[PDB]
């Protein structure tokens, strides 16, 4: 019941929880985030969650800092107290042949304008 | 009756609280904010609120791990103790679906506003 | 606002600011805050690092 | 600060218009070094 | 609109709340 | 224990038997909020909405 959704380029991991019986869903990182810190903040989302555990089905236990996007490809066994969830991540499409160096352009003169934005009040907190 | 309006860069979100029943305002920057920041900002403001949770409209609750901007993105539902908001003035904008004619507004905008200050010769002042 | 007392406080106002030129400026900012988060800059810029 | 006595100590020692040129120069640096190349 | 009745010898005022808005009662 | 006990103990008790639980309350027959200090006989003359 639990699905992986692309979100803006983002997997957005929808979730039955326990007791309040509900959706939570999870917009995550393929890189920056890891397994270490999303069971942490899943186990930040119901407290009540006793043993919580996740693997691909014939490992035991994926490992803790497994990079996320390594994990973008397999069915992995999300583990809860009473519940089991074996799931598929959807698929990623591309065009990063053609219009690679267009957006990516983009990409760079889109951040190049953020960190014109952004810099002065970051010059300032790192002086402090 | 929750608003939420871009004064400066920042969206300034204004709620109605429970305790003393003042409408109170939040401003937040889009980047270096999570939601479950906004949830200790609400509950450090004013300590008459049990339980807030953030709600997607399709009943999914909003986990505290997402960025401001993305879930700004879409309108959403706010759940104080117990009164409901569905806030939806984040001033979707982005409909255009073509980034190239953003960028053309981005460099219309900047030689507007680079015409309009005369400031080239302020730069040939710092220089003189 | 302290113990009932409104003390009403104005500050002594300097705008160095036109409205309308506050008006772009904020277009501006919104505008590349959207797209900064509509085609998920941070994602390329880690991926860079990787 | 004392009770009687005053100590008068000596101890020895716009912006928004340069953040649109860096936003400025941010649109047309691509094109620049690109001519400044050939 | 606040209240007190001695209920087996004890004063129980029940008071309104502002949080949630429900009406309180207090046994002391 | 009803001699000994009151209702904010009752629900620490309830509190700390899970650890997913935020909201905690016991009403009246009627709507209005039983406190913490209340003694538990008090409580256990009639029903309850917990």
């Amino acid at each position: 019941d639990v699905t992986v959704v692309y979100q803006n380029g983002l997997p957005v991991i929808s979730v039955r929880l326990p007791s309040r019986r509900e959706r939570c869903q999870f917009t995550l990182k393929p890189i920056s985030d890891s397994v270490g810190v999303f069971l942490r903040q899943l186990q930040e989302e119901d407290r009540g969650i006793d043993r919580v555990a996740i693997y691909s089905p014939d490992g035991v236990r994926v490992a803790a800092s497994t990079g996320i996007d390594l994990l973008l490809l397999d069915d992995f066994k999300l583990v809860i107290n009473d519940l089991t969830y074996h799931v598929r991540p959807p698929k990623r499409d591309l065009l990063s042949h053609e219009n690679a160096a267009t957006l990516n352009d983009v990409k760079t003169l889109v951040q190049q304008l953020y960190t014109t934005l952004c810099i002065e009040q970051h010059q300032l907190n790192k002086e402090r």
